[PDB]
């Protein structure tokens, strides 16, 4: 079922390597017979930059997986520096592969570990495919336009999410539409995509008789999601099970938005607030770059907050960072904070460069990993965020030798 292309400037060896495809499906091919692997290629051959723009967007709309080829000999060229300006305006994976041969500043083009490989005889290939399969099992069963946000809302039962989300549709600024289980809207004219809408309006159908299912049905719809909304009841505040949802947001690396709901309800005070908001501090410890909002779907009190925090969330989520400013920054680190000793050697930090985006996420090379420690790393994480903001998103950092 998955669908591969191959994009790369011309000359870097992508005919030969293409050459892993079997026979055409009457444009699309088969994978050959020696491959142990399941999937299908398609072709893109049917002023220089303009050409090679036709093909990085075909391959950006059709394909499931991009491989991203330069050649060893040349090194990173403006040119290859070009195809990857392109290949940024896309979501779906990219796997970069370095034709004809070392392996240093192709880290720069800022898709992570080059794959070396030869064609003559296939070295490097398994290396390669399996890189390429592994992205196979978070292919979207359903597919959207790659402009489109998606976010869920989650939280326990009675927290009051369909009520969230019939406030939120409800503003002027909204456009509701009109696979009815997901809801799509404009807001300011963005086009968005609510997931699993369905779970939602589930109730009035079914007694929801335990919350099992509804749990996993959540972590599915967090899944498919680029932002997490994770609504708490003001009222009742937080309770064990708000923990286990959240943490699972964290750990699969998506933006993430707290919502107070139902805070029309609460004795205020301005200490009553700060209160609430340490207290989910001190309880959800792992999503300190997440904002908090308070709000009220009754009584439509900071409703209007909702949309513009998803849109943020999701923008520093997909936040690409330039490499000079980028080790400036964690020199800057250093400088300020001088390496603990190990025994007796101490890390040195060499270069760091940004290698995914959603979430962002950094490797530094240094001396030896191991002596790069949790404190450190989050000193380092720290030190990102305040040079270049990313409220809302996790990020991760690893030291490779
Ligand atoms: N030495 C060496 N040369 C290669 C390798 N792969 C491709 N080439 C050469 O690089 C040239 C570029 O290939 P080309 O047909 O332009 O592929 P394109 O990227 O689709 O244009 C080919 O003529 C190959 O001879 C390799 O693994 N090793
Ligand atoms: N006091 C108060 N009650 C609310 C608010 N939002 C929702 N509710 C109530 O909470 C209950 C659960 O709402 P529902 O939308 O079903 O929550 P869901 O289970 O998350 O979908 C409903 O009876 C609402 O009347 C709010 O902002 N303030």
């Amino acid at each position: 079922k998955p669908v591969v292309a191959i994009v790369g400037r011309p000359n870097v060896g992508k005919s030969t390597i293409f050459n892993i495809a079997g026979e055409r499906i009457s444009r699309i091919y088969s994978s050959a017979e020696w491959l142990n692997y399941d999937f299908n290629l398609i072709d893109t051959g049917g002023p220089f930059l303009a050409q090679i723009r036709q093909q990085a967007e075909i391959a950006m709309d059709e394909a499931d997986v991009i491989i991203f080829m330069v050649n060893g000999r040349e090194g990173v060229t403006a040119a290859d520096e070009e195809v990857a300006k392109i290949l940024y305006r896309t979501k779906k994976p990219v796997v970069l592969a370095v034709n004809k041969l070392n392996i240093y500043d192709f880290y720069s083009l800022g898709f992570g570990e080059p794959y070396p490989i030869s064609g003559t005889h296939g070295l490097g290939l398994g290396d390669l495919l399996d890189a390429v399969a592994e992205h196979f099992k978070n292919i979207p069963e359903t597919k959207y336009n790659e402009e489109v946000i998606q976010f869920c809302l989650i939280g326990r039962p009675n927290v009051g999410k369909s009520s969230l989300v019939n406030a939120m549709l409800g503003e002027e600024r909204v456009i509701v539409s009109n696979d009815a289980v997901d809801t799509s809207f404009t807001y300011n004219q963005q086009e968005f995509v609510i997931v699993d809408t369905a779970g939602m309006r589930k109730k009035g159908k079914v007694y929801e008789t335990t919350e099992k299912y509804s749990v996993l049905r959540a972590l599915k719809a967090i899944d498919r999601s680029e932002v997490v909304a994770v609504v708490l009841d003001g009222e009742e505040g937080i309770i064990e099970q708000d923990k286990r949802i959240a943490g699972y947001a964290h750990e699969a690396g998506k933006a993430v938005v707290i919502v107070v709901n139902k805070w029309d309800a609460v004795d205020k005070d301005e200490s009553t607030m700060k209160e609430f908001e340490e207290n989910i501090r001190d309880h959800f410890q792992f999503l300190d770059y997440a904002p908090i909002l308070f709000m009220s779907a009754l009584t439509k009190k900071r409703i209007h907050t909702l949309m513009p925090a998803i849109i943020k969330a999701s923008e520093n989520h997909s936040l690409r960072v330039q490499t000079n400013v980028l080790n400036d920054v964690i020199m800057d680190a250093v400088a300020m904070n001088p390496t603990p000793t190990h025994n007796g050697s101490r890390l040195k930090i060499y270069y760091a460069t940004q290698v995914s985006v959603k979430p962002p996420s950094f490797v530094v090379f240094v001396n030896d990993p191991e002596l790069m420690h949790f404190s450190y790393e989050r000193f380092l994480e720290n030190r990102i965020r305040d040079a270049f903001g990313f409220e809302g998103t996790p990020i991760k950092i690893f030291a490779r030798a």
